[PDB]
């Protein structure tokens, strides 16, 4: 038993990280088959980035201006192009360690693992959720751009995120591997507002189920509620509205625990209105929303990948 | 910026996990050079485990009774022996993916990454601390035994933990890779008490520094304190006593932040005596103690491994 914020094993992604260098800028790239993906601002200088004309800047670059290094060995660049906010460098060598993979554009509320890298080398791995306002709450320093977020489905790696920037509020923004930003962001160094950020209600409920599965049940009550009445309290506390689709998604956990979804909503209501009153749930004094249902079932049935 | 509970990249350990099967019991083993390490209770049956006579049980086993599988390929067992609470199976094949490695016995308060496995296959990776009472707060299900905890020093993997059991309080216990338990535990299915568990004071202070480095500073005050006066409040709240050695260890963080260690202790005093009063620090409503100083410096300077 026990419940921990767990990342996917990172091995298959580790073998795809490379170092990409254009002038004095170095960041991380992702090497799959004979293509290296990285953020296009690798071609900027410190002054470019207030308002880069990326098309104009890339025209001044040729293949040999891109230095790509995987470990100690240099890759030869034989073609370059820009897709949205990412650069694709065609290299002479197919990555022998390329995993089975997919590019996916994830939905808000979904989670994924981040392999934080510097200079093409892994620093660490952690779990993140795509917030409803399309930011993530990561740990990223200068040089971290091009680090990626991924899920693993048995043997397939689904890449979903590439890191590009930090917003004034300290949160992080990035693109899918087609180079489209999540959210309204652009790759220039200006003040940019994210949304008002909301709490992922279905994830909170899933974590309350995890807590019950794992011996924490003090927060359970004798009340119930309705979808509309709960939703009415959701808006108050800036929670996403709960839908029948979410209820259905919680079905397995409601079945495992014998606790109807609306009964759990009622418990969640007395937690929002009354706070936790000094208590804790699964070692936290806050309501956690970065576990999908689906995450919860994964830990509690021991799913594996290798 | 940002601060996240980050695990080491798991690739080098992933290539060492195998499946070990003796009768109907299956668990994980660690394959390094031509040796597979696993918990010795792989030789028990469900009734043995109340009071196993491990020496007697192992005598009934021969090499061919141990089925070791790395992926789809079977390893041949050519010798077996018991060292403390671990079994060492000598196999005919040296693991081609063996990393540079060390076995180490970690100290309470130190942290390490856990690669949670089932049937020889990775499920996920997360960070843990060795608690002062020699337990860890993990996520482990049936079948997880033999999963290991490790650190990485550039290219060297230091294995420090192998999982064996869950205690009645829901926490986890295990051995070093020489098969000696951390703490007073024995590998039998009885009620076993861990210590009173204390809070790792130096780690809390390091996390308060991380919070300051990362823009959270509301908890800072105009007071200071003395080592003995703070320690006197430490005992009250069941914190480890703070020593000059700890102060010295915090030196770099005190230098980075310009906040003297004893000034931070004073802030920690008004947090313990007054609680957080509804506020948060680095996204938590509790005082976190599973970051060593050393962890904090690692994230905040971007250390890498590959
Ligand atoms: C690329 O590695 C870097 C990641 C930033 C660095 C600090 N924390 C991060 O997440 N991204 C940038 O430097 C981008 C440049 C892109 C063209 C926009 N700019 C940026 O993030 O500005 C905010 C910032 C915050 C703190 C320190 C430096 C820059
Ligand atoms: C081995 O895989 C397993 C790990 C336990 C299983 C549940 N959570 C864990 O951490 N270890 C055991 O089954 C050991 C057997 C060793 C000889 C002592 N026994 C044990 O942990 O008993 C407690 C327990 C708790 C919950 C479910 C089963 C067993």
């Amino acid at each position: 038993s026990g419940f921990r914020k767990m990342a996917f094993p990172s091995g298959k992604v580790e073998g795809c990280m490379v170092q990409v260098t254009c002038g004095t800028t170095t960041l991380n790239g992702l090497w799959l088959d004979d293509v290296v993906y990285c953020p296009r601002h690798v071609i900027c200088t410190s002054e470019d980035m207030l308002n880069p004309n990326y098309e104009d800047l890339l025209i001044r670059k040729s293949n040999h201006n891109f230095l790509v290094q995987a470990g100690n060995v240099q890759l030869r660049v034989i073609g370059h192009s820009m897709q949205n906010c990412v650069l694709k460098l065609k290299v002479d060598t197919a990555n022998p360690k390329t995993p089975k993979y997919k590019f996916v554009r994830i939905q808000p509320g979904q989670t994924f693992s981040v392999l934080a890298c510097y200079n093409g080398s892994p620093s660490g791995v952690y779990q993140c959720a795509m917030r409803p306002n399309f930011t993530i709450k990561g740990s990223f320093l200068n040089g971290s751009c091009g680090s990626v977020g991924f899920n693993i489905d048995y043997d397939c790696v689904s890449f979903c995120y590439m890191h590009h920037m930090e917003l004034p509020t300290g949160v992080h923004a990035g693109t899918d591997l087609e180079g489209n930003f999540y959210g309204p962001f652009v790759d220039r160094q200006t003040a940019q507002a994210a949304g008002t950020d909301t709490t992922i209600t279905v994830n909170v409920l899933a974590w309350l189920y995890a807590a019950v599965i794992n011996g924490d049940r003090w927060f359970l009550n004798r009340f119930t509620t309705t979808l509309n009445d709960f939703n009415l309290v959701a808006m108050k506390y800036n929670y996403e509205p709960l839908t029948q689709d979410h209820v259905d998604i919680l079905g397995p956990l409601s079945a495992q625990t014998g606790i109807a979804v609306l009964d759990m909503c009622a418990s969640l209501k007395e937690l929002l209105q009354n706070g936790m009153n000094g208590r804790t749930i699964l070692g936290s004094a806050l309501l956690e929303d970065e576990f999908t249902p689906f995450d919860v079932v994964r830990q509690c049935s021991g799913v594996t990948f290798q």
